[PDB]
């Protein structure tokens, strides 16, 4: 009910919130007391991720360790895929059999190309070819990640913690997964576009719909 | 770009040019435009059902057999559970494992459990039973020992995947049913076969409201809370 936030400044408040606030209602919150977003920040594992703005403030604290910080900061490239469908994803990087196909959660969309991958426990990466459908991550197949219970978070310490070759690292974090760091599949896009679209493209795996209706 | 024909209470249809991408509610303002809900109505099944406001208008459509309607009518109570969710389930109708109530309902996570008697009617046949029943993500169950919920007594009646709940409206005369209060889990793919059917019984009116609510807020989740909040 009572919940923290840092600033980008490193300045904090707390403020009371009714478990059935979504992200934005917080935002809202905020701002009063569109850009705006709340970072889900772990700063041991090296993993950031920004709400989006139906999650439930309560169920996201309750995955949160010891730690780890809400950050309130801005997002100027919110629906950048809603905004421009047809030219937003590289060509030949999603596969089908544009839009209204992967708010379908019947629908069976392949995503493609190439990422460093992290091997569990060891700071060694190898450049695999990955694929991600509806039912995990694969690597051109075998089954690295399940995606159920999940979430997809980009990296922060990147070259310094984990020894990444570029910046621009992110990973499909378990939920169940709080404080182990051994456990963690971590990935590596060759620059900021393409890290941005393996994003865009998992969060409208897992939410859909959801994402859409909050772009409206 | 596709026509549709869509029913009003006082008997009017009128066929209606919808594009590929519009929602239940999109279609609903463009109809106000000249609280509502659209209907999909099965005729020769014996059900109906009101579409959740983000559903796709062109899916359902393609779902339907010739003889299915869909209606255009009011209705005020949409999101009753979502008004006051704290006392909307009757005592001990819906509890939670995997625990070391609307956030639960909202996270997919979750394993709900919803649990209560119901008339269950045996696939294909016009024959009732009175049964515990035990709804989960996993499916539609039943207890084989009186009240008991234990996985050795639960019987799988229906799998959930690709499916929605159903108003029974044929009740009494169709399908021989115990009572009014008829609900169904109809499989999508289903067109003319009633055998397939996963018909239900309830006892009075507030406890199939109960029910597909129950069935609504597992399938559907926090898309419903969307909905709600506009």
């Amino acid at each position: 009910q009572d919940v923290k936030v840092f600033s980008e400044d490193g300045t904090s408040k707390v403020v009371e919130i009714l478990a059935d606030m979504t992200a934005r209602d917080l935002c809202q919150l905020l701002v009063y007391k569109n850009s705006w977003t709340l970072v889900e920040h772990h700063p041991h594992l090296g993993l950031e991720r920004c709400l989006e703005d139906h999650e439930l403030v309560v169920q996201v604290e309750s995955t949160m360790a010891s730690e780890s910080k809400f950050l309130f900061r801005k997002n100027y490239a919110k629906y950048e895929f809603f905004k421009n469908p047809m030219n937003f994803f590289p060509e030949q990087m999603v596969t089908w059999s544009l839009l209204q196909n992967f708010l379908n959660s019947s629908s069976s969309p392949e995503i493609q190309g190439f990422l460093h991958v992290k091997e569990l426990g060891k700071k060694s990466w190898k450049k695999l070819y990955v694929c991600l459908r509806r039912s995990g991550l694969y690597c051109s197949l075998q089954l690295l990640a399940d995606l159920e219970d999940s979430n997809i978070f980009s990296l922060i310490a990147g070259r310094k913690q984990y020894n990444a070759p570029t910046d621009h690292g992110l990973c499909i974090k378990p939920n169940k997964v709080r404080n182990e760091t051994k456990e963690l599949r971590l990935l590596c896009a060759e620059d900021e576009q393409t890290r941005t679209s393996w994003m865009t493209a998992f969060r409208l795996l897992k939410y859909g719909m959801l994402l859409y209706q909050n772009y409206r």
